[PDB]
């Protein structure tokens, strides 16, 4: 049921996986890159996969129109059961737009528990679909960018790409 394909990007090769029920995971394989827009190794596939490739292409190469591309349905165990992690990931996906940032504290409050900023930071580690669900937009209230599953360099690259003065 699970299908996979790869896609070159400014952050290196990306491995995409999913099925008819939804996108399962977006994995960063090499942190090398390329600035020239590239197509997926294997075209077509489950609808969620095609929507993901279209979304990522727009994110990197036609950002001015990113809000116009639909986020595919997601199919991963983290989204199949109720948990604080799911609450946090879904709120992040729904609320934070391109170019905007939110603090660990603000996201915790949005998720119903203002004192759980540490757990929010921990929840970011469980995001199976980076970039798409913008965990890179969750930063420190001090102004510091904060930790990132893909490394500080990549988080800074993404934030700079979105207009921040970094």
């Amino acid at each position: 049921e699970m299908k996979r394909t790869t896609l070159d990007s400014p952050l290196g090769k990306l491995e995409l996986s999913g099925c008819e029920q939804g996108l399962h995971e977006i994995k960063l394989l090499g942190k090398d890159a390329v600035e020239v827009p590239a197509p997926a190794a294997v075209l077509g596939g489950p609808e969620p996969l095609m929507q993901c490739t279209a979304w990522l292409n727009a994110y990197f190469h036609q950002p001015e129109a990113i809000e116009e591309f639909p986020v595919p349905a997601l199919h991963h165990p983290v989204f199949q059961q109720e948990s604080f992690t799911r609450q946090v990931l879904w709120k992040l996906l729904k609320v934070v737009k391109f170019g905007e940032v939110i603090s660990y504290q603000q996201l915790a409050a949005l998720a119903g528990n203002p004192k759980a900023a540490r757990a929010v930071g921990g929840a970011m580690r469980g995001n199976p679909v980076p970039i798409l669900i913008p965990c890179h937009r969750v930063v420190c209230s001090s102004g510091a960018v904060g930790n990132y599953s893909g490394g500080l360099a990549v988080k800074e690259w993404l934030l700079a790409h979105e207009g921040h003065r970094l």
